[PDB]
């Protein structure tokens, strides 16, 4: 099982497409941000949302508001119809996955972004 | 004989990585004015950091590599023995809380 599949896509939220749009701004080279997914926990699998510059072959692209969000062919199985969020409130700053799939949303609240 | 009070409580106190001393350091660099973050806990519960400028009169202290954190009594008995580390996860970058009572 590999692609070519038609899929729902992702979103940004505005202020997630904001602060992309801000991080652009400041920083040359950078296009956008890429959502990946890493190994972790059992057989658990965590986000990652980098800074990209020159995207993948194989990236699609999704675009809301200027910012662009490009993610890779391999994840999109685990993680078709994501919105990325971006909170901030005094000292956290957090990047947040709403995956739709997802139910079992996290409780260990053992984690603050700044 | 036995009765007593958690104000006055011995603790094992809160420790910080070096990792997450110098982003401490370096969120009160960027303030004037801030001497330091105050760990708390929120709402099935999650620790939350806050920023210092004048401690509060119950608060203790928890200093290393110049990097000051505070933490309120009422949450002692509840996070005391906590480890703070950080993270980078792309373009998060994340306090981690260990706690023994997890």
């Amino acid at each position: 099982n590999p692609q070519d599949f038609a899929w729902q896509g992702l979103t940004l939220t505005p202020a997630a497409a904001i602060h992309i749009r801000e991080l652009v701004a400041k920083q040359p080279g950078m296009v956008g941000v890429r959502l990946g997914v890493k190994q972790t926990g059992c057989a658990g699998f965590g986000y990652v949302l980098d800074s990209v510059s020159e995207p993948d072959k194989d990236d699609l692209l999704f675009e809301h508001d200027g910012a662009k969000l490009f993610v890779p062919l391999q994840a999109m199985p685990f993680i078709d119809g994501t919105e990325v969020d971006f909170v901030r409130e005094g000292l956290n700053q957090i990047f947040k996955f709403h995956n739709p799939k997802a139910q079992n949303e996290c409780g260990c609240g053992e984690s603050f972004g700044v």
